[PDB]
């Protein structure tokens, strides 16, 4: 599994994709998982949620026109999510976050 900080920073430059490890949230929801009980590791092994749109309410994120975030979970093995994420642009400037996007800096 790639889901670190380097890893998944890495792999999205060389692919401009994601890991095979990762999964949205909706897809994760359709296998059983269920974020109150902390499941995930159980309905889908190996697996983190990655990969859906940040929408960057707050505009803490550069902005342009035509520009997606996307956010995915680092460091993820078990249990309950934690508060690390990677966030990517459909350009690949990529930033990151261990406080729930309270706060972001520059990785790439």
């Amino acid at each position: 599994v790639i889901n670190t900080f380097d890893g998944v920073a890495d792999y999205l430059q060389t692919y401009h994709k994601l890991p095979d490890n990762y999964i949205a949230k909706s897809e994760a929801q359709a296998l059983g998982w269920v974020a109150s009980k902390g499941n995930l590791a159980d309905v889908a092994p190996g697996k983190s949620i990655g990969g859906d749109i940040f929408s960057n309410r707050e505009g803490k994120l550069p902005g342009k026109s035509g520009r997606t975030w996307r956010e995915a979970d680092i460091n993820y093995t078990s249990g309950f999510r934690n508060s690390d994420r990677i966030l990517y642009s459909s350009d690949w400037l990529i930033y990151k976050t261990t406080d729930h996007y309270q706060t972001f800096t520059k990785i790439r």
